RNA sequence: GGUUCUCCCCGAAAGCUAUUUAGGUAGCGCCUCGUGAAUUCAUCUCCGGGGGUAGAGCACUGUUUCGGCAAGGGGGUCAUC
């Protein structure tokens, strides 16, 4: 128990997803949204 | 139109329905991750079923040819009260 021995619980901290950054990422270009329709577009979607 | 580091495992759709809808979107179908559960599911063999397609046929609804039987047509001639 030192200001740097502490960590956390195993599964506790998880990353969060960045879209839009390379091959690798699994995420690139299209960042998930697939391909030119409304839902692709920034604010594009439909309401409840 | 563009969307920037890496590796591992799985892996679609371009259909149906609806839409002032048709290059948009929503539910379902197909993808993924998790939880739960029945020999649950597949192929083969044997058993039990309904069919009206392929082929065929011409009783029926239609169509078609030839021959006998000819109803009855129509043509001559006299009649034509
Ligand atoms: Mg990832
Ligand atoms: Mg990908
Ligand atoms: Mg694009
Ligand atoms: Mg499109
Ligand atoms: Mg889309
Ligand atoms: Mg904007
Ligand atoms: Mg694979
Ligand atoms: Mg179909
Ligand atoms: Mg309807
Ligand atoms: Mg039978
Ligand atoms: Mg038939
Ligand atoms: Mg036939």
């Amino acid at each position: 128990m030192r200001l740097n021995t502490l960590s956390p619980a195993e599964g506790s901290k998880k990353a969060g997803k960045r879209l839009g950054r390379g091959i690798g990422s699994g995420l690139g270009k299209t960042g998930g949204r697939g391909h030119k329709g409304q839902k692709s577009r920034s604010g594009g979607g439909v309401r409840r």
